[PDB]
């Protein structure tokens, strides 16, 4: 076969790029699809779109791939991180070029200048500055000046990410192009932009976790919430209490060693991603605890009587030794997850029946004058949480914010009996319309939104117990994730919302299915959290298709949203 | 870290392998999970389970990986295919061994003997013999005799596949094991066991197509139905009418050349998979036909008025030149798809409105005394099909069976006016309970079942036009595909059912998402078609989990069905 050449061209008409034949008898220069898209779309090819200035100009300039140089103007303690970020950037620019295509090495030279105004700052915090400014302009006759200015390394890295998005490959001519005149100013609306990955229901290769982080960085998501343990498995390698992993793991290979974790944590830091660890308690414990006598109900049957899902099992708060185990686990986590400013302690629904089933437990309650009703079991949960919390603080070596899921414990009506708003952040998984949300906000609580009607990425597949479909079906499309707005959910109490997180529970997901589950749906969340657009999904639709293509180019096995024909023929596919 | 060793063992109790600690003070030999499973389960680790004799014995023998030799007893015209099949088999045995694990090179030597009774036979046909017999027994002191006897290469290749499934890796000891005493006899219930892949709505890499075929072969699926063109794109490289692909393709790279197609066809043949091509007509045409004047309504707006989905477009049957184009396309297909015994001609619903919209068309109808009502448009469709059919036969150089989808044309009430049962096979996509099915069967028609309620693999994701979920949602779980029985659907007219096919329409699928869409759900279909079990999904559940793990080992990014904990702890997860 003699491979053909691209035969089509694209022209902007009413905000839509229309495909037209590239006829020879024309004096007007043909535009490639991406080139037309960059100026046809209001925000061009950017995802997420910026919150401030977004001036992309009207032109593109041909660039030579081998002539891109990055210079770091202000040196500091973040030099290593900055140097790493710069290196990644050269590689990102290539992603513009489709695989198997080769650009002509001609054109201008690009100079990228990074101005990090506080070069020593590298800690993750809810108050950290993620803002940046980007300007691109012609410099002299043969080069381009790209200048990124930010208050911190984090803003600077976000700026490099936006800059990488200003490159387009012209497949008609085989030219690498770059936007000529750019003025951009940006910062995120919300500090916490996350993805929860459950690695206990099924194991995820460390390569996959890193790939996930690479994708997150590409859309300015900053938090990876590692739900490391559950009743099904204990893959965290705890040096202090090694039997938990030894007994706990699905296999000896299916484990997360200290070196692997440091590796992931560092990989995250370079990409502005906080790796936040969760040790869920006192429910969701099982495997790895055999022979300790520190749990009750593991594998209790019938399972339905004792828990939400099999296997059943919970910690026994009445055993003093448990707090010793917990201290050790929290300490081992703190050692390796050393960039995190926050610790998640789980707290999803505890089972009354399960606790009531232990005489050892009942005796303890009897001795303490408490009865055996629901109110009393709440007392037991609080007793546990208070003790666990002390251990967590001791482990991290300071008081730090702690996260808990919405639960019976966190009901706004009695939450103050147990928790306080300064010390606890509440992760919300109820529907976006649930009354608990307003009530919690009124009490001053900060929230992370993960409402299941919009943010549960596991939803919609086949049932994993029995037949039918899984519990939270239907499957949530990107359109729905995009339209779910925390600002709408919280109204006037908006500042109290820290952000949001997409949740990938793993009863039905693993190394193999993760790219699909997460991408590009998490990108919808990324834009929503970064920008809080007043606009709807339909306004972001064309760009969403582009970002999906970009994730694929990165090597992500992203879900397919629409026929490629739609991407090539804007406005034709609608409903 | 010092990697641990597996700490658990498994014991059979009431058909379930239960995990127990591998305690040192025991005189009873510990069993690894797969080893326990092989004898605990009624059919062991086999998928699909055999239809005849299935005696697996009670024991396992240690085997040396480097000592497996295959000898072909009867030579013939299929020598090349047999030699290829043998080579693949050595590689398959390794799949038993999990990645990064290394077996001890000790144990017996395995001799595999292949007896192909009709060594010259290599054609695909509905009447072909896929039966085989398998016996395994100890031979002498240091070796194993594995003998496969079949009427044809196809049965022989199915036998090698079953034999590869009789190997287990003992991860407790690092020993490769094989079932010691085996007697198996098998043949499929249905001749046509397929997967439809739509490569026009989105493009699929040829590497992906081959990977799909590898997975199919692993579960004895024998037909790959390539839905090569549609309105969205024309990736088939037709030498005779090169503009269709040149204009038609999503990109110059996104094409299927003759060499690629031969490559896929050959890869299929070696694995007992018929590669069946579909050129859908007269609807579902669009791209690639610009400037021919041979279509009407391409990109007609509003799309809803003229078609099921955008872009709209149909062939104009009144143009004589069209039949010339068609002859050329059919001829180009016949040249490269040279193993197929059947040709699929599409025929999914044609649009009346679209045809009525062309005066050129109306004039033709006016001249032929036909009116402009629905009945008349049916006449036009028949006129087209009759002419297209003649071209198809001329292209293939013989009369061969042709397949059409259920449609207005195929309504059993008037189907005989147009088609005949000898010449046409009807592919059914209505619900399994639709009256058309009984009516068609009563008229003597053969069917391929693809009922959308059970067999549409595209179903359940987000909407691709507008918001919500896609048209045939909910998502179909393996349980549902497994329970859908053609025997039940057809009753006494069972023989008329040729088999079944899972359909992966590609509006929302591509190279990236294909492993997930297809696997392991197609495996459910494979067993149902191969064996027609009276039993339900729950009886096949443990084995299904194993096959999924096997697909992953093969490199398939298969969907995750359940937590791995369930696989390790049978009977604990249920509902
Ligand atoms: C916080 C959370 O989501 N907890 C569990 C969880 N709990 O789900 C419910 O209990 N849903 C529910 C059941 C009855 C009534 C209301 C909600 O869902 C995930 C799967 O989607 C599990 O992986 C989690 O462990
Ligand atoms: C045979 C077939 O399935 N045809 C089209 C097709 N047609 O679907 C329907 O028209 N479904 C339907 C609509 C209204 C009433 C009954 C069925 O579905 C696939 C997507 O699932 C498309 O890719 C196919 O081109």
């Amino acid at each position: 076969v003699a491979a053909e050449d691209v035969v089509w061209r694209w022209s902007c008409d009413n905000g839509k790029c229309v495909k037209l034949k590239n006829d020879p008898r024309s004096s007007e220069p043909a535009l490639s699809l991406e080139a037309c898209k960059m100026f046809c779309n209001e925000y061009g090819l950017l995802w997420p779109r910026p919150t401030g200035e977004a001036d992309l100009g009207n032109f593109l300039s041909k660039i030579n791939l081998n002539s891109i140089e990055v210079k770091i103007l202000k040196k500091g303690a973040t030099d290593d991180l900055m140097e790493a970020a710069a290196k990644r950037f050269k590689e990102q620019v290539s992603l513009a070029i489709p695989r198997g295509s080769t650009p002509k090495l001609t054109g201008k030279a690009v100079d990228v200048y990074l101005v990090n105004e506080n070069p020593n700052e590298k800690a993750f915090s809810l108050e950290m500055d993620e803002s940046y400014g980007l300007r691109v302009s012609p410099s002299g006759a043969d080069r381009v000046n790209a200048t990124i200015t930010a208050n911190s390394f984090f803003g600077m890295r976000h700026g490099l990410e936006t800059l990488s998005q200003l490159f387009v490959f012209d497949d008609i001519r085989d030219h690498l192009l770059m936007v000529r005149d750019v003025n951009i100013s940006d910062k995120p609306v919300y500090p916490y932009r996350g993805i929860l990955l459950d690695t206990a229901r099924n194991y995820y290769s460390i390569e996959s976790i890193k790939r996930t982080i690479e994708a997150m960085a590409a859309v300015k998501l900053n938090t990876f919430h590692w739900h490391i343990t559950d009743s099904q498995s204990f893959p965290f390698v705890t040096t202090k209490r090694p039997n938990l992993y030894k007994f706990g793991a699905l296999s000896p290979q299916k484990v997360y060693t200290k070196a692997a974790i440091r590796e992931v944590v560092r990989f995250g830091l370079e990409r502005g991603v906080r790796v936040l660890p969760e040790f869920d308690a006192p429910a969701h414990v099982g495997e790895g605890w055999q022979d300790t006598d520190l749990t009750v109900c593991f594998k209790a049957e019938p399972w339905k009587s004792y828990c939400g899902e099999p296997p059943c099992g919970q910690l026994n708060p009445t055993k003093d030794e448990l707090y010793q185990y917990l201290e050790d686990i929290y300490s081992d986590m703190a050692e390796v997850f050393d960039t995190t400013d926050i610790f998640h302690m789980g707290g999803d629904e505890v089972s009354e029946a399960c606790w009531n089933s232990s005489d050892s437990i009942q005796n303890f309650m009897m001795q303490n004058r408490w009865d055996l009703d629901k109110e009393s079991f709440l007392k037991l949960w609080n007793y546990f949480q208070q003790k666990a919390q002390d251990k967590a603080y001791k482990a991290f070596g300071k008081k730090l914010p702690l996260i808990l899921w919405t639960s019976t414990l966190t009901n706004y009506k009695h939450i103050d009996d147990y928790l306080n708003k300064d010390d606890y952040i509440i992760q919300v998984w109820t529907t976006g319309v649930d009354p608990q949300i307003k009530g919690l906000l009124e009490k001053g609580y900060r929230l992370i939104m993960s409402n299941y009607d919009a943010l549960y990425f596991d939803c919609g597949y086949g049932a994993w117990v029995g037949a039918g479909n899984n519990w939270c079906s239907p499957y949530i499309g990107w359109q729905k994730v995009y339209d779910n707005s925390p600002a709408v959910i919280a109204l006037e109490h908006r500042d109290q919302v820290l952000g949001g997180e997409a949740a990938l529970w793993s009863e039905q997901s693993d190394t193999s299915t993760l790219d699909g589950r997460l991408w590009p749906r998490a990108a919808a969340l990324a834009e929503r959290l970064w920008a809080e657009p007043a606009t709807s999904w339909q306004d972001a639709e064309y760009r969403m298709l582009h970002i999906r293509e970009r994730l694929v180019r990165m090597g992500i096995q992203a879900e397919s949203l629409q026929p490629e024909w739609c991407y090539q023929n804007e406005g034709y596919c609608y409903s």
